[PDB]
Protein backbone atom coordinates (compact mmCIF):
# COMPACT_ATOMS: atom_id res chain seq x y z
CA UNK A 1 0.00 0.00 0.00
CA UNK A 2 1.86 3.13 -0.86
CA UNK A 3 -1.57 4.90 0.17
CA UNK A 4 -4.21 3.72 2.31
CA UNK A 5 -6.20 2.25 -1.03
CA UNK A 6 -3.35 2.63 -3.59
CA UNK A 7 -1.36 -0.20 -4.56
CA UNK A 8 1.70 -1.29 -6.61
CA UNK A 9 1.58 -4.15 -9.15
CA UNK A 10 4.01 -5.17 -10.92
CA UNK A 11 3.24 -7.34 -13.91
CA UNK A 12 5.64 -9.58 -16.50
CA UNK A 13 6.25 -8.42 -19.90
CA UNK A 14 7.35 -10.05 -23.16
CA UNK A 15 9.76 -7.17 -23.35
CA UNK A 16 13.51 -5.65 -22.25
CA UNK A 17 11.61 -3.80 -19.91
CA UNK A 18 10.48 -7.24 -18.56
CA UNK A 19 8.27 -5.76 -15.74
CA UNK A 20 5.30 -2.98 -16.15
CA UNK A 21 3.81 -1.17 -12.57
CA UNK A 22 0.25 -1.02 -12.89
CA UNK A 23 -1.82 0.90 -9.61
CA UNK A 24 -4.64 -0.39 -8.15
CA UNK A 25 -6.90 2.36 -6.67
CA UNK A 26 -10.11 1.20 -3.64
CA UNK A 27 -12.72 3.30 -2.08
CA UNK A 28 -15.85 4.42 -1.78
CA UNK A 29 -17.13 1.37 -3.34
CA UNK A 30 -15.22 1.95 -6.40
CA UNK A 31 -12.59 -0.09 -7.72
CA UNK A 32 -9.75 1.46 -10.41
CA UNK A 33 -6.78 0.27 -12.35
CA UNK A 34 -4.08 2.79 -13.67
CA UNK A 35 -2.72 0.57 -17.05
CA UNK A 36 -3.52 -2.72 -17.26
CA UNK A 37 -0.53 -5.12 -18.60
CA UNK A 38 -1.32 -7.19 -22.21
CA UNK A 39 -2.42 -10.53 -23.21
CA UNK A 40 -0.62 -13.16 -22.15
CA UNK A 41 -0.97 -16.22 -19.63
CA UNK A 42 1.92 -15.00 -17.58
CA UNK A 43 0.78 -11.48 -17.53
CA UNK A 44 -2.84 -12.00 -16.82
CA UNK A 45 -1.77 -14.65 -14.62
CA UNK A 46 -0.12 -12.27 -12.48
CA UNK A 47 -2.88 -9.60 -12.42
CA UNK A 48 -5.14 -12.14 -11.32
CA UNK A 49 -3.06 -12.82 -7.67
CA UNK A 50 -3.01 -9.56 -7.10
CA UNK A 51 -6.40 -8.93 -7.61
CA UNK A 52 -7.05 -12.10 -5.51
CA UNK A 53 -4.68 -11.08 -2.95
CA UNK A 54 -7.02 -7.85 -2.41
CA UNK A 55 -10.20 -9.95 -2.54
CA UNK A 56 -11.59 -8.95 -5.96
CA UNK A 57 -11.84 -10.23 -9.66
CA UNK A 58 -11.04 -8.69 -12.97
CA UNK A 59 -14.92 -8.24 -12.84
CA UNK A 60 -14.69 -6.25 -10.18
CA UNK A 61 -12.27 -3.12 -11.71
CA UNK A 62 -14.82 -0.84 -13.42
CA UNK A 63 -12.69 2.39 -14.10
CA UNK A 64 -9.56 1.95 -16.22
CA UNK A 65 -7.08 5.06 -16.44
CA UNK A 66 -4.42 4.60 -19.49
CA UNK A 67 -1.28 6.40 -19.49
CA UNK A 68 -0.57 5.45 -22.45
CA UNK A 69 -1.48 3.09 -25.99
CA UNK A 70 1.86 1.04 -25.79
CA UNK A 71 0.75 -3.23 -25.57
CA UNK A 72 2.34 -3.01 -21.85
CA UNK A 73 -0.17 -0.88 -20.90
CA UNK A 74 -3.07 -1.09 -23.09
CA UNK A 75 -3.20 -4.46 -23.90
CA UNK A 76 -6.01 -5.58 -21.61
CA UNK A 77 -7.92 -2.53 -21.48
CA UNK A 78 -11.03 -3.78 -23.93
CA UNK A 79 -11.28 -7.17 -22.01
CA UNK A 80 -11.76 -4.95 -18.89
CA UNK A 81 -14.04 -3.32 -20.81
CA UNK A 82 -15.66 -6.34 -21.82
CA UNK A 83 -16.50 -7.07 -18.43
CA UNK A 84 -18.23 -3.56 -17.89
CA UNK A 85 -15.30 -1.25 -17.09
CA UNK A 86 -15.18 2.32 -18.43
CA UNK A 87 -11.85 3.00 -20.19
CA UNK A 88 -10.39 6.36 -20.23
CA UNK A 89 -7.59 7.67 -22.47
CA UNK A 90 -6.50 11.31 -23.51
CA UNK A 91 -7.89 12.58 -26.30
CA UNK A 92 -4.55 12.66 -28.60
CA UNK A 93 -4.18 9.13 -28.49
CA UNK A 94 -7.40 8.66 -30.47
CA UNK A 95 -6.08 9.32 -34.25
CA UNK A 96 -2.37 8.04 -33.24
CA UNK A 97 -1.86 5.13 -31.23
CA UNK A 98 -5.00 4.10 -30.39
CA UNK A 99 -5.59 4.22 -34.26
CA UNK A 100 -2.83 2.19 -34.58
CA UNK A 101 -4.20 -1.15 -32.47
CA UNK A 102 -8.32 -0.89 -33.92
CA UNK A 103 -7.39 -0.17 -37.90
CA UNK A 104 -3.89 -2.44 -38.18
CA UNK A 105 -3.77 -0.92 -41.84
CA UNK A 106 -4.08 2.84 -41.48
CA UNK A 107 -0.40 2.93 -40.33
CA UNK A 108 1.15 0.03 -41.61
CA UNK A 109 2.43 0.92 -44.97
CA UNK A 110 4.01 4.07 -43.45
CA UNK A 111 5.20 2.07 -40.83
CA UNK A 112 7.10 0.02 -42.99
CA UNK A 113 8.65 2.47 -45.13
CA UNK A 114 9.58 4.74 -42.79
CA UNK A 115 11.90 1.99 -41.81
CA UNK A 116 12.83 1.34 -45.27
CA UNK A 117 13.55 5.17 -46.44
CA UNK A 118 15.51 5.25 -43.14
CA UNK A 119 17.50 2.64 -44.09
CA UNK A 120 16.49 -0.66 -42.68
CA UNK A 121 17.28 -3.99 -44.20
CA UNK A 122 14.95 -6.80 -44.89
CA UNK A 123 6.75 -9.95 -37.40
CA UNK A 124 6.87 -8.87 -33.55
CA UNK A 125 4.32 -6.37 -34.47
CA UNK A 126 1.86 -9.26 -35.05
CA UNK A 127 3.03 -11.36 -31.94
CA UNK A 128 1.93 -8.05 -30.17
CA UNK A 129 -1.03 -7.26 -31.84
CA UNK A 130 -2.31 -10.60 -30.65
CA UNK A 131 -1.66 -9.96 -27.11
CA UNK A 132 -3.38 -6.47 -27.46
CA UNK A 133 -6.96 -5.89 -26.57
CA UNK A 134 -8.40 -2.37 -28.12
CA UNK A 135 -11.61 -0.41 -26.09
CA UNK A 136 -14.23 0.03 -28.56
CA UNK A 137 -15.73 2.68 -26.88
CA UNK A 138 -12.82 4.74 -24.35
CA UNK A 139 -13.50 7.72 -23.15
CA UNK A 140 -11.01 10.81 -23.87
CA UNK A 141 -9.44 12.61 -21.34
CA UNK A 142 -8.19 16.45 -21.47
CA UNK A 143 -5.21 17.86 -20.07
CA UNK A 144 -6.16 19.51 -16.56
CA UNK A 145 -9.20 18.08 -16.29
CA UNK A 146 -10.08 16.37 -12.58
CA UNK A 147 -10.98 12.91 -12.24
CA UNK A 148 -12.82 11.37 -8.67
CA UNK A 149 -11.81 8.03 -8.57
CA UNK A 150 -12.15 5.80 -5.88
CA UNK A 151 -12.28 8.51 -3.23
CA UNK A 152 -9.36 9.86 -4.30
CA UNK A 153 -8.78 13.30 -7.19
CA UNK A 154 -6.70 12.74 -10.15
CA UNK A 155 -5.41 15.85 -12.28
CA UNK A 156 -4.77 14.80 -15.63
CA UNK A 157 -1.34 15.59 -16.75
CA UNK A 158 -0.80 15.72 -20.72
CA UNK A 159 2.56 14.92 -21.30
CA UNK A 160 3.14 14.29 -24.43
CA UNK A 161 6.96 12.31 -26.12
CA UNK A 162 7.00 9.23 -25.28
CA UNK A 163 3.63 8.91 -26.66
CA UNK A 164 1.37 11.59 -27.97
CA UNK A 165 -1.69 11.05 -25.59
CA UNK A 166 0.64 10.05 -23.19
CA UNK A 167 -0.90 11.63 -19.73
CA UNK A 168 0.12 10.93 -16.05
CA UNK A 169 -2.20 11.15 -13.13
CA UNK A 170 -1.91 13.36 -10.19
CA UNK A 171 -2.76 13.25 -7.10
CA UNK A 172 -2.59 16.88 -5.57
CA UNK A 173 -3.14 17.07 -1.99
CA UNK A 174 -0.97 14.06 -1.43
CA UNK A 175 1.54 15.16 -4.28
CA UNK A 176 2.16 11.46 -5.66
CA UNK A 177 2.49 11.65 -8.78
CA UNK A 178 0.89 8.70 -11.02
CA UNK A 179 4.03 9.53 -14.13
CA UNK A 180 3.18 6.68 -16.61
CA UNK A 181 6.05 6.40 -18.65
CA UNK A 182 7.09 10.26 -18.37
CA UNK A 183 9.59 9.78 -16.33
CA UNK A 184 11.23 6.60 -14.93
CA UNK A 185 14.43 6.58 -12.49
CA UNK A 186 17.01 4.03 -14.18
CA UNK A 187 16.84 4.82 -17.91
CA UNK A 188 15.17 6.99 -20.11
CA UNK A 189 11.74 5.75 -21.46
CA UNK A 190 11.57 5.88 -25.39
CA UNK A 191 11.25 8.99 -27.37
CA UNK A 192 10.01 7.31 -30.63
CA UNK A 193 8.94 9.22 -33.96
CA UNK A 194 6.69 6.64 -35.64
CA UNK A 195 4.57 6.93 -38.75
CA UNK A 196 1.71 8.17 -36.22
CA UNK A 197 3.35 10.15 -34.10
CA UNK A 198 3.14 14.09 -33.44
CA UNK A 199 6.25 16.52 -36.01
CA UNK A 200 8.98 16.79 -33.30
CA UNK A 201 8.42 14.14 -30.73
CA UNK A 202 11.72 15.01 -28.71
CA UNK A 203 10.71 18.32 -28.12
CA UNK A 204 7.17 17.37 -26.68
CA UNK A 205 9.21 15.30 -24.20
CA UNK A 206 11.85 17.78 -22.77
CA UNK A 207 8.71 20.06 -22.36
CA UNK A 208 6.87 17.67 -20.84
CA UNK A 209 9.87 17.27 -18.41
CA UNK A 210 10.10 20.89 -17.04
CA UNK A 211 6.24 20.79 -16.78
CA UNK A 212 7.24 17.68 -14.75
CA UNK A 213 10.03 19.13 -12.96
CA UNK A 214 8.22 22.31 -12.01
CA UNK A 215 4.99 20.51 -10.55
CA UNK A 216 5.91 20.14 -7.04
CA UNK A 217 5.15 16.66 -6.64
CA UNK A 218 6.90 14.87 -3.36
CA UNK A 219 7.03 11.57 -5.17
CA UNK A 220 6.85 9.89 -8.68
CA UNK A 221 5.35 6.02 -9.28
CA UNK A 222 5.99 5.47 -13.13
CA UNK A 223 5.52 2.15 -15.55
CA UNK A 224 8.39 0.60 -15.11
CA UNK A 225 11.38 0.38 -12.30
CA UNK A 226 11.38 1.57 -8.65
CA UNK A 227 9.96 5.04 -7.00
CA UNK A 228 11.01 8.16 -8.05
CA UNK A 229 11.77 10.26 -4.54
CA UNK A 230 13.22 14.03 -6.18
CA UNK A 231 10.86 13.95 -9.12
CA UNK A 232 12.43 18.00 -10.40
CA UNK A 233 15.94 15.96 -9.55
CA UNK A 234 14.93 13.06 -12.28
CA UNK A 235 13.48 15.34 -14.56
CA UNK A 236 16.67 17.48 -14.81
CA UNK A 237 18.38 14.48 -15.04
CA UNK A 238 16.41 13.00 -18.20
CA UNK A 239 16.88 16.68 -19.77
CA UNK A 240 20.69 16.62 -19.37
CA UNK A 241 20.47 12.94 -20.64
CA UNK A 242 18.80 13.58 -23.83
CA UNK A 243 20.89 16.57 -24.47
CA UNK A 244 24.21 14.30 -23.92
CA UNK A 245 22.53 11.91 -26.70
CA UNK A 246 21.97 14.39 -28.64
CA UNK A 247 25.41 15.63 -28.94
CA UNK A 248 26.63 11.90 -29.15
CA UNK A 249 24.48 11.82 -32.49
CA UNK A 250 26.49 15.26 -33.74
CA UNK A 251 29.50 13.04 -33.57
CA UNK A 252 28.33 9.89 -35.00
CA UNK A 253 27.69 12.01 -38.16
CA UNK A 254 31.03 11.96 -39.40
CA UNK A 255 29.85 11.96 -42.65
CA UNK A 256 26.93 10.97 -44.12
CA UNK A 257 24.72 7.99 -42.36
CA UNK A 258 21.02 6.36 -41.80
CA UNK A 259 19.03 6.20 -39.43
CA UNK A 260 19.19 2.38 -38.89
CA UNK A 261 23.19 2.33 -38.71
CA UNK A 262 23.16 5.57 -36.73
CA UNK A 263 20.78 3.47 -33.95
CA UNK A 264 23.74 0.76 -33.52
CA UNK A 265 26.01 3.15 -31.95
CA UNK A 266 23.15 5.61 -30.77
CA UNK A 267 22.11 2.43 -28.42
CA UNK A 268 25.39 -0.19 -27.92
CA UNK A 269 16.37 -3.17 -32.22
CA UNK A 270 12.86 -1.14 -32.93
CA UNK A 271 13.05 1.10 -30.51
CA UNK A 272 16.50 2.13 -30.86
CA UNK A 273 15.83 3.09 -34.72
CA UNK A 274 12.28 5.10 -33.86
CA UNK A 275 14.63 7.16 -30.91
CA UNK A 276 17.10 7.74 -33.24
CA UNK A 277 14.77 8.88 -36.06
CA UNK A 278 13.47 10.87 -32.74
CA UNK A 279 16.55 12.92 -32.19
CA UNK A 280 17.64 13.48 -35.77
CA UNK A 281 14.60 15.55 -36.53
CA UNK A 282 14.53 16.84 -33.39
CA UNK A 283 18.30 18.33 -34.58
CA UNK A 284 16.78 18.99 -38.36
CA UNK A 285 14.31 20.92 -37.18
CA UNK A 286 17.17 22.86 -35.23
CA UNK A 287 18.83 23.57 -38.12
CA UNK A 288 22.28 21.28 -37.12
CA UNK A 289 21.58 18.59 -39.20
CA UNK A 290 20.09 18.43 -42.88
CA UNK A 291 19.46 15.18 -45.46
CA UNK A 292 19.46 13.86 -48.82
CA UNK A 293 17.76 11.62 -50.29
CA UNK A 294 14.81 9.25 -49.69
CA UNK A 295 17.16 6.79 -49.17
CA UNK A 296 17.67 9.20 -46.53
CA UNK A 297 21.12 10.07 -45.23
CA UNK A 298 21.67 12.54 -42.63
CA UNK A 299 24.87 14.64 -42.06
CA UNK A 300 26.11 17.20 -39.60
CA UNK A 301 26.54 20.90 -40.93
ZN1 LIG B 1 5.40 3.20 -22.96
ZN1 LIG C 1 5.70 1.12 -20.40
Amino acid sequence: ALLPGLYLLPVPIPYPLKTVNLYLLQGAGEVALVDTALGTRAARGALELHLAELGLCFQDVKTILLTHHHPDHYGLSGFFEGLGARVFLHEEEFARGHRFWREPEAFAEASWRLFLDHGTPEETVEKTRERVHPPQNPLPLRDGEALEVAGKRLRVLWTPGHADGHAAFYLEEEGVLLAGDALLEKVSPNVGLWAYTRENPLKDFLRSLDRLADLGARVAYAGHFGPIADVRQRAEELKAHHQARLEALLALLDGPKTAWELSLHLFPRRFAFAETLAHLEYLREEGAVGRGGPPYRYFRR
